[PDB]
């Protein structure tokens, strides 16, 4: 089928260390398996080429990518030229803190067409609150530069902001500066508290509550622009929308059931789902094994089963063929437990009542535009 991988170049290493990230190697309650060798991104890039059809994409998250370094991704590249015997498509993407970048990762990421995702969780003093340095230093100033760069080399990226509970307590300061520094495409993340703890215990936690107001907020923020012509791109709402008029998203998390994101950590390992890069749902390794053998492991058969179960609350909800019972990581309450109702369904429930009149007339206003819009989200054109 076509093939998505998201990979870890250099696992859970990191630069940062973010208050409420979970992902980092020195973070709370995480293993770095290093930088990934030559020898497993030659394999993993063979395999996939070889083994795709339509088109692939590779998505370089972690940890920090950008600690691979550059000739890493210089490699990667050359390996994509050499190996692509099918003349497939092929689409990559990096998520970064953007410290990092300078002109001459600008220039490669415009360069070689890559779709960056760049994290930035509002203004300066909004920013700072978390995403600290491992020294605890302020890092709003080299993201602003990243983003700097990445217009002046004509790089094509998305904000992704994480949503903690003081985000939700000022959309109107969050929203004006994406808006004065003009990102026009924004991915709002709901902070997750660690798997399997108790939910919402930490200062930066966003509750239910919080995460209701947040929506109300940011949905007029965003409706008043649209009926003032300017487009702003919210993942999200895009999504709602798609769902709206398609029936289906684009988004894992927004159809109501599980997808293997063959996520692969810098030893070749194999997982379900970046929430999940566990021992228990490690499928394999990409050196061994075919994308098929993978997908078809008991272990991924497994972890998809369990998030067709609807709750019976969802079964009846008015809202269902709009939301679908959400991600299932936000349904996942305790160890090997059946899944429960999402956490924020109360917050889904207040925000469509008070936003899905004017949802609709977004969708019937739409429309290529709203479907490349979307697109953007996911992968460079
Ligand atoms: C794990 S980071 C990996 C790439 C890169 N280091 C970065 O910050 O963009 C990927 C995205 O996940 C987000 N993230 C980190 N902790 C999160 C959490 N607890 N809940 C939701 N998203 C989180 C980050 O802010 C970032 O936007
Ligand atoms: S920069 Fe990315 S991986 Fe690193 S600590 Fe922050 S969110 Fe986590
Ligand atoms: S847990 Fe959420 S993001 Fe992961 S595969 Fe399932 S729906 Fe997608
Ligand atoms: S709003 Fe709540 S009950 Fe309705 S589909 Fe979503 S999670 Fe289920
Ligand atoms: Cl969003």
């Amino acid at each position: 089928p076509p093939l998505s991988l998201l990979i870890k170049p250099a696992s859970s290493g990191c630069n940062l260390k973010c208050t409420y990230c979970f992902y980092h190697s020195l973070s709370d309650n995480v293993k770095s398996y290093g930088i990934m060798r030559d020898e497993v991104l030659e394999s993993m890039v063979k395999r996939v080429l070889n083994e795709a059809n339509g088109h692939c994409s590779f998505a370089f998250q972690g940890g920090e990518p950008t600690l691979a370094g550059l000739e890493f991704f210089e490699k990667l590249m050359e390996l994509q030229r050499k190996h692509n015997y099918k003349n497939l498509k092929i689409y990559n993407s990096l998520q970064t803190n953007g410290t990092l970048i300078d002109e001459s990762w600008a220039k490669f990421l415009s360069e070689n067409k890559f779709l960056v995702g760049l994290s930035m969780d509002g203004p300066k003093e909004i920013h700072n609150l978390n995403r600290k340095d491992c020294c605890g230093l302020d890092t709003f100033s080299k993201v602003e530069r990243a983003a700097e760069l990445f217009k002046k080399y004509k790089v094509e990226f998305n904000i992704l902001c994480v949503v903690t509970s003081n985000t939700a307590r000022h959309v109107n300061k969050v929203y004006k500066y994406f808006k004065e520094k003009d990102f026009k495409f924004l991915q709002f993340i709901n902070c997750l508290d660690p798997l399997y703890e108790e939910k919402g215990k930490y200062n930066y936690s966003l509750k239910p509550k919080d995460y209701t107001k947040f929506l109300k907020n940011l949905f007029d923020f965003w409706y008043e622009d649209f009926l003032n012509g300017n487009r702003v791109s919210i993942r999200y709402f895009d999504g709602l929308l798609e769902t709206i008029l398609l029936g289906k998203s684009s988004s894992c998390g927004m159809n109501g059931t599980c997808t293997c994101q063959f996520v692969v950590e810098s030893d070749g390992s194999v997982y379900p789902c970046d929430f999940y890069v566990l021992d228990k749902w490690r499928l394999g390794n990409i050196q061994d094994m075919t994308m098929k053998e993978l997908f078809e492991t008991n272990k991924n058969h497994e972890f998809i089963k369990l998030s067709f179960k609807v709750h019976e609350e969802c079964k009846k909800c008015k809202w269902f063929r709009l939301c679908k019972g959400g991600c299932r990581r936000c349904r996942d309450s305790k160890e090997d437990s059946a899944l429960e109702l999402n956490y924020y369904c109360q917050s889904y429930k207040e925000f469509f009542e008070y936003a899905f009149p004017r949802l609709i007339n977004v969708a019937n206003n739409i429309v290529d535009k709203l479907a490349a819009a979307l697109e953007h989200h996911h992968h460079h054109h």
